[PDB]
């Protein structure tokens, strides 16, 4: 009876321009995860998904004070909540 519904919701994720990779695919699953996402910074944001390495996110992902959100946590609760591979392929 307890559906819970609290994977990683209540958090926002912003993508610096494009992070240097497909930010629409990961964002298409983020919304499905209940959590919200953005692509700008004014104050209420200050949350970015660190996926790539040399991604353009190096600006908000490095942040000399701003807080960045590890995309790993998003990748965890995603599978830990989806119960299936996020790629839907690869193998085993």
């Amino acid at each position: 009876m307890e559906k819970g519904g609290e994977a990683l919701k209540g958090l926002t994720f912003v993508i610096t321009g494009e992070l240097s990779r497909p930010r629409e695919e990961v964002k298409a699953l983020l919304r499905r995860l209940g959590a919200k996402v953005t692509d700008s910074v004014s104050r209420k944001t200050s949350y970015l998904v660190v996926g790539e390495n040399p991604g353009s996110k190096l600006e908000k992902a490095r942040a000399l004070g701003v807080p960045t959100l590890t995309e790993e946590e998003l990748y965890r609760l995603l599978e830990a909540r989806t119960g299936k591979k996020a790629e839907e392929l690869v193998g085993s």
